[PDB]
């Protein structure tokens, strides 16, 4: 499944134009992205939950070579699946 | 940010009433379930990517019997996410 596909389903099940249904689906990602910028956890029940994790700036060692690293601190994307999403999976 | 958050922001962004909003944010979380129910990837350029995840099957040991035991393969969801939302979050 693309997005255009994903467009194509909102547009039936909602009953929009394509062009309109285009928005829909950009705005729900958008709307994620921009409560995970400001890092506000995105809760979806039924779904799942869009989290930002934080990583502390720290000393490291660089994996499969070795040497002593300084990591800067980092915020990055992460998804939980709800149980609905992990059952239909398995 | 919440299920009802989420559609309200659908409706103001793509100017929307709350019910095409609310069809429309169902519409896309049915969609991507049930692509990785049937196991297909979901490819959406911008936001990011939706996986069945392969676990191997591998060997575990009962500490009660001492036999070397069979641990089935798993599939789990998962996300990866794009440039777009990486860089959002950063």
């Amino acid at each position: 499944m693309n997005k255009t596909d994903l467009i194509n389903a909102v547009a039936e099940q909602a009953d929009l134009t394509k062009k309109e249904a285009g928005s829909a689906v950009d705005a729900v990602f958008e709307s994620i992205q921009n409560s995970l910028a400001k890092g506000e956890k995105v809760q979806l029940i039924g779904f799942g939950n869009f989290e930002v994790r934080e990583r502390a700036a720290r000393k490291g060692r660089n994996p499969q070579t070795g040497k002593e690293i300084d990591i800067p601190a980092s915020k990055v994307p992460a998804f939980k699946a709800g149980k609905a999403l992990k059952d239909a999976v398995k």
